[PDB]
């Protein structure tokens, strides 16, 4: 007896049927009312076709490209009788162009990433700045400025980016309550930003530890991951990137800012998946994470910015990813960066291939009076198998966030282009929480200066343990 | 059947009965003639005691310390009737002090590391220079100058240091043939150095890839290795260290030299096991190694130094370790450095736990006319189990080098303090080769600049691919 949240009165066009599409389709079928023949999946892969045929769903074996996307998607999204929903879970497609097409035709839209057309991430004529998620996000912000309001389109609503924006709001509320600060929670963006400022939040890690492991050892010259290998390598080869807090007093020599845009970001002239940061999760305790670029690194810092009358930022948290992937992915990164090139083969771990483990994913708020607070999900593979098919624990955190964004978009269908920071976080977490396993908040007295300095000289700032100077591995 | 090289008539005193002692004792029993009652094993651990008793060998459950080593060891070393052999395969004991005791009492000596007394590797008042293997080795060189000749003591005769010195000589021979350099095979240190210089060898990696893996996955908060965890962690937390070649044109800002000594070394003010270098082996192809300090990095560069009349070095190869350990040790390093402290538990993989894999261990000579040449052993666990008990492939490469060193010392018992570079490499390899599996030379066109510059600006030296500037990972 699962809740059916809404009737969808139009076509459901799912672009992409890899690990996330495969975990999202059963949730869509479970939680929305629609005639089954309204749903069609689009993916160029033979593997995806065979799985879709086995699930009995309509399947169009085609790559969506700049040359064909209008021809293909417009008729599919406007088949009627009412408003359709474009669920974009693909690689190599332009989120912006597909979102703008959906909106022009009155269809709802959701995705989990601001993705460019094939050919972008490895174009040699591009500067590192132009390869940054800040630059991609700015194309979406400009599209919203050019066409405000209109049909709801939800950008970057997966686990991270996505759910972690809701966790930040919940964590801020909890931090205030744990101090005895009572009174209504924020309702506006400015109020959220000021809550973070008033609590003294210096920054936020998206602090993740994947402990899922397979029944076979990592094969030589095979990249192994629990979600998209292509997508992980793409973002891992983008510049390291972070939302940049007002409290930071140091940045590396190879860090750069941006001439234009929301003002919240810096990037480093080095690949994020080969950049390490010191961080912490409840199961990992102190660990290395990789400083992989993510939309929410910028979007959360932007959302939580307090400006003065003249428009300059007076407060902004640091925000970035601190990702410890599954052990086989750690080894895959060591192998890829060590060989200088991508492995000849790759595979994504299926739930049938996973022996145990969890995907621990939350937000680590630091610098406040209780030093650091981690809030998020500790979903295990064992629980995943019991509550949702066709995915591992990493996949279910993502697919259930897409579900929640879809509920929100159907309930708020005239909201325009929105990010996860713009949604009603309580409504979204109400939809998502049945799929998140243990959701817990944990304080720690760990800081990045724990145990330091050691037996070698280090450049550290002992007056401010959470300075990026102390977090970055150098 | 197996050759019995010599009769040993005196006591055989084995200090330490861990992974290497366990592998070396059966080879000693196989290849030397002696009454088993003349063996004596000294180790503080109960695990060692149970193993020794199972072998029916005399056992003393003591830790050898600065306070007790003269009182404990002299009666054992001088028990007669003949000359004794002290086989030191321990941790936390002073190689130098035990070696000098053995020589003072007419006993032969062999070890696989210049180890200091307990307390040194983590004394907070030691400057980084004093923690280097260069400095430890200089204490051995000083002892030789103080007491030339005398009873043979073989310093650092394992797989690496040890065997790889013999691989360097064989590789120089092979390169000379292949490049058409004419001349007699060297027979003195000065002739070997001149051969390296005439061949244009800019440098040498001790290039190693361990692919052994266990039937169980890496446990959380357990350091896993194929040999000493204590020993590996100790050397991994010493400064990164290398023999410094005359061709190098750049050193990092945190590199330092030495005021005194043989002059062949630099060290970096960072731990070697968290320092990566670009390297290459036949099985791994291009890979990261860790720049872990090792005696042979100095000893080989020193041995192959050519000087002019003024005693100034005019040629010297760069030489250093480029270690890719087994996958579980790679994960163990990521865990240890990421948490800032040693794991609470550790284990050494036993042959009964290893499912497959090899220990590929060789020397990569580079900068000559055929770019780079790797020469070494590709010993598999399957072959190891066929030919020797109680050890894995890593251990067998070490124990068989100790065996070769012992045979050499018996045939040359009044040669004074010697390193592996000073032994007759052909006799040593004649004893060792039955235990090395495939031993092969391979050329490659790979260089550290393959694929570079990439998508981000890099500080590289395009005039000479093999510069340390291009090898070191920043
Ligand atoms: N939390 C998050 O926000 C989050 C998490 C995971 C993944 N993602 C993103 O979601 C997307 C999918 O992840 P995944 O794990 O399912 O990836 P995946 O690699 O498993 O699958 C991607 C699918 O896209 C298909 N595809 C490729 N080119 C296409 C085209 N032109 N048109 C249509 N389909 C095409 C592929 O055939 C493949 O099946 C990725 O972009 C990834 O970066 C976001
Ligand atoms: N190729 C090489 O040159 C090479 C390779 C492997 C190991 N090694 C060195 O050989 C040594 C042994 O390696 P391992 O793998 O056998 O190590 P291990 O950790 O397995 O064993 C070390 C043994 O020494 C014993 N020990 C500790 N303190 C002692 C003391 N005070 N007196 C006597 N014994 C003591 C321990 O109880 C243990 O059994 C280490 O020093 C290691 O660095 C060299
Ligand atoms: N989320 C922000 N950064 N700003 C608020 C944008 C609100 C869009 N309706
Ligand atoms: N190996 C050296 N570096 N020098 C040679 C010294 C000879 C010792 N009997």
């Amino acid at each position: 007896d699962w809740p059916v949240y809404h009737r969808i009165d139009g076509p459901i066009v799912m672009i992409g049927f890899g690990s996330i599409g495969r975990g999202t389709l059963p949730l869509i079928e479970r939680h929305f009312a629609f005639d089954r023949s309204k749903l069609v999946v689009i993916d160029p892969s033979d593997e995806a076709r065979k799985l879709a045929e086995a699930r009995g769903v309509r399947f169009i074996q085609q790559a969506v490209t700049r040359d064909n996307y209008r021809e293909l998607l417009v008729p599919l999204l406007t088949a009627g009788p009412g408003q359709g929903f474009c669920v974009n879970l693909s690689v190599d497609t332009s989120s912006l162009d597909i979102m703008e097409l959906a909106r022009e035709n009155g269809a709802l839209y959701i995705d989990t990433v601001v993705e460019p057309w094939l050919g972008f991430y490895f174009d040699p004529d591009l500067k590192p700045e132009a390869r940054s998620n800040y630059a991609l996000r700015e194309t979406v912000l400009a599209a919203r400025r050019n066409k405000p309001g209109g049909t709801t389109a939800v950008s970057c609503c997966g686990a991270n980016p996505g759910m972690v924006s809701w966790f930040v709001k919940q964590a801020l509320v909890n931090l205030a309550a744990d101090l005895g600060v009572t009174g209504e929670e924020p309702t506006t963006r400015e109020e959220w930003a000021r809550l973070a400022m008033d609590l003294g939040v210096k920054g936020i890690h998206i602090a993740q530890r994947d402990t899922q492991r397979a029944s076979f050892p990592k094969p030589f010259d095979v990249f192994v991951n629990t979600w998209s290998v292509e997508g992980f390598v793409s973002e891992g080869l983008q510049p390291a990137e972070l939302g940049w807090g007002t409290f930071e007093r140091w940045m590396p020599d190879n860090a750069r800012g941006h001439d234009s845009g929301c003002g919240a970001g810096i990037y480093l002239l080095q690949p994020g998946a080969n950049t390490r940061v010191r961080s912490w999760t409840p199961t990992a305790m102190a660990q290395y994470g990789f400083l992989v670029t993510h939309n929410e690194s910028i979007s959360i810092a932007d959302f939580l910015t307090v400006r003065d009358a003249a428009g300059q930022a007076v407060y902004r948290p640091t925000c970035h990813y601190a990702y410890h992937p599954c052990n086989d992915a750690v080894l895959s990164l060591h192998e890829m960066f060590g060989s200088g090139k991508r492995q000849s083969d790759w595979r994504i771990l299926d739930e049938t291939e996973i022996v145990d483990g969890i995907d621990e994913l939350g937000v680590l708020l630091y610098g406040h009076g209780k030093n650091a607070y981690w809030y998020g999900s500790q979903l295990s593979i064992e629980e995943t198998r019991r509550i949702a098919p066709d995915q591992n624990a990493t996949g279910l955190q993502v697919s259930s966030a897409v579900l929640a964004g879809m509920v929100w978009a159907l309930e708020n269908p005239n909201a325009g282009i929105v990010e996860a920071d713009d949604l009603d976080f309580r409504r979204c977490l109400e939809v998502q929480t049945p799929y998140l396993g243990p959701v817990v908040g944990v304080y720690t007295d760990w800081t990045p200066l724990a145990g330091r300095p050691g037996l070698f000289p280090e450049d550290i700032d002992t007056s401010d343990p959470w300075q990026f100077r102390n977090v970055l591995v150098r």
